[PDB]
RNA sequence: AUGGCUGUCGUCAGCUCGUGUUGUGAAAUGUUGGGUUAAGUCCCGCAACGAGCGCAACCCUUAUCCUUUGUUGCCAGCGGU
């Protein structure tokens, strides 16, 4: 059921409590996730997904710069899928209007 | 009361608008930060992405060379001198 048991992670800090009920803590000198209350989320993400899949529904996968870089790269691309690796423009999706100039722009060019 | 025209800050690099976002609002952002430039000139970063007026560049003159033309300008090679 599990996909692996690797979850080391190193972040020691700024735990939110509002997401109190996902960890287990001890481990880590500092906190963790819990892995037996991730099995039953991910599992119903992929349910949902699928809908949206059926239309062709476009995903738009994110990772800023560094954030993933190595983890990501193109891994997204697919036949529709579509993803943003580079930084994130800061309010490019709710004034898509204003970057359709620059999405013209790098057409022509 | 004005049109037109002109002086000065000042040939200083600044002044603004679209959408977007933040704030109850006047407003903010961008336009600030790290470098650099004669310059809001350019690069990186970034809650902003673009654009406009302005800066530079197009203009004239000057400094080198080449093509054409050769008088009313000029005289290197030749001659009457
Ligand atoms: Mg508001
Ligand atoms: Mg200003
Ligand atoms: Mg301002
Ligand atoms: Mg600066
Ligand atoms: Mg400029
Ligand atoms: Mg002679």
């Amino acid at each position: 059921m599990l996909k692996a048991g690797v979850h080391f992670g190193h972040q020691t800090r700024y735990w939110n409590p509002k997401m109190k009920p996902f960890i287990f803590g001890a481990r880590n000198k500092v906190h963790i996730i819990n892995l037996e209350k991730t099995v039953p989320m991910f599992n119903e993400a992929l349910a949902e997904l699928n809908k949206i899949a059926s239309r062709k529904g476009k995903i738009l996968f994110v990772g800023t710069k560094r954030a993933a870089s190595e983890a990501v790269k193109d891994a997204a691309l697919s036949c529709d899928q579509f993803f943003v690796n580079h930084r994130w423009l800061g309010g490019m999706l709710t004034n898509w209007k204003t970057v359709r100039q620059s999405i013209k722009r790098l057409k022509d060019l």
